[PDB]
């Protein structure tokens, strides 16, 4: 499958930095955006601690590691990351945040959405204490026409 | 507004660490006014908003336009900042904004990540993430 590129927005920022990772938790952030493509959830769980959670907002929460995993391999069941662009990351207080465009799509249908989120990553020890990512569900559903919700 | 469960028990998370942070939560308090006119003082000439699943505003008059209107809509009556963090010039706040429809009356929590760009001290970039569809819902209003 061919992924055009993500395009740069208007309002990413002027900062040349702001999408460089400037501490090690912020390297293993990117690295774990960079892993999304994979669509491989036993690669990615390997970057959460037993004691984590994760959420697509828009949609329940999953508590602990084996849940967490259950949750991704659930989602590349029916859907592929096939572009991750971090246009900002940064971070204080062990939270890293990253504004990005994930490309997804729908594997029943064909049909992609270039979708804009904020996540935030809490770490501990080097290991993902927490991930939750912020975006608009409605309009990624009708995009790849495939109801999520 | 409840304490999420995935919330840092490390109440230096939520407090602002640097200027613009500082601003930012000045800013989040300001957001109750509902008052377009007062809250464009924040922002630069050059600067732009955008609520993510509706259109973006440029230029600040522009913003100021689309402030307006929102708040001929929604009054915002609460604001809580879990997280704040930044790096290169960007805040982010991670939140609850309690926000109530007026033709309707009703109320919801609204979970929203938000980004602001500062420069000296004044705002050239806001965007809130949050789901459109859940507010709409709860509020009994097609905002879209
Ligand atoms: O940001 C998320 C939005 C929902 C599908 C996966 C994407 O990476």
């Amino acid at each position: 499958h061919h992924t055009s590129k993500i395009e740069q927005p208007r309002w990413a920022s002027k900062d040349s930095a702001a999408g460089a990772a400037s501490t090690p938790d912020e390297k293993i952030v990117l690295e774990f955006m960079d892993a999304l493509t994979s669509n491989d959830a036993a690669k990615l769980i390997e970057y959460f601690a037993e004691d984590t959670m994760y959420q697509n907002m828009p949609l329940p929460p999953a508590y602990g590691r084996d849940a967490v995993e259950q949750t991704l391999a659930g989602f590349f069941t029916v859907f592929s990351i096939d572009a991750v662009e971090t246009f900002h990351i940064g971070s204080s207080n062990g939270l890293v945040y990253t504004e990005r465009v994930d490309v997804v799509r729908a594997l029943p249908t064909g049909k992609s959405y270039n979708v804009s989120v904020l996540g935030v990553f809490q770490l501990t020890e080097g290991k993902i204490t927490g991930w939750r990512d912020y975006f608009d569900l409605r309009e990624v559903e009708e995009a790849v026409d495939l109801p999520v919700r």
